Order: structure tokens, then C-alpha cells, then sequence
RNA sequence: GAUCUUCGGAUCACUUUGGUCAAAUUGAAACGAUACAGAGAAGAUUAGCAUGGCCCCUGCACAAGGAUGACACUGCGACAUUGAGAGAAA
């Protein structure tokens, strides 16, 4: 447990060390993701038809 | 027509039309239904003020709110070289 736990804290530092994005960065490049990926499904029916 | 007065002849009264349709689908609000996604500040929860306009609603308002109303970039570069080595073209 205790060698277990250390180990758990040495894992989450290294997340909260290596991103600084926020709330904003995150959900403004999953609207970009979804807009891009939107489109190659459009432009694949225009193709299609 | 009326009043004077020769049956002539006077005199009074003078050019309307506020129209985005000449008869409610195809010429002046959009919202709503539905689907997705689902709320700033570098752990998580969290008050806010500003900031900039081809974004705007509520408001008599140069009060105040509306998520702090919402939205918001950050390669370039006015190009020197040094000294050496290799390559192709004069
Ligand atoms: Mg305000
Ligand atoms: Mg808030
Ligand atoms: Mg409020
Ligand atoms: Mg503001």
C-alpha cells in the first residue's frame, strides 16, 4: 500500500507538470476536432452523391 | 345657381387624391421543433472589475444586468558573416 501510494502521487505530478492548457484549451480544440471531422464526413456524401 | 340690369352686361365661387403594393403561399420580425455539446483565472471548487469591436439583447438611462453576456494567437524577422572542406555550372 504505502510503496503502492508512492508511486500513485509520482504519476499524477507528472501530468500537473506537463500541461498547462486549462478549461478554455481543452474545449476549444474539441470544437475545432469536431468541426475538422464534420467535414470529412460532409464532403464524403458530396463525393457520394 | 343668387344679387344688381338692355334679352347684351356684369359681380361672387377655381384643379381633390399621405400611396411599401390593386385581391393575406414567392419582397419588410424568429422564434420554435429536433439533435449535439454542455459553462474564466496553469489541483479542485469558487466573487468579480476592466480590456477591443462589422456581436448584441433587457433598460428612460452617461445607473446596472445578461456566465466576469458572448467572442478574443502567440511562426516572422530591414541579414551580416568568419575560417576551412566538397560538389555542379562561366
Ligand atoms: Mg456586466
Ligand atoms: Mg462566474
Ligand atoms: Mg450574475
Ligand atoms: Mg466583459
Amino acid at each position: 500500500d504505502m510503496d503502492e501510494d508512492e508511486k500513485e502521487m509520482l504519476s499524477e505530478a507528472r501530468a500537473r507538470l506537463a500541461n498547462t492548457q486549462g478549461k478554455k484549451a481543452k474545449r476549444k480544440d474539441r470544437e475545432k476536432q469536431l468541426e475538422l471531422t464534420r467535414r470529412l464526413s460532409h464532403l464524403q456524401k458530396r463525393r457520394e452523391l
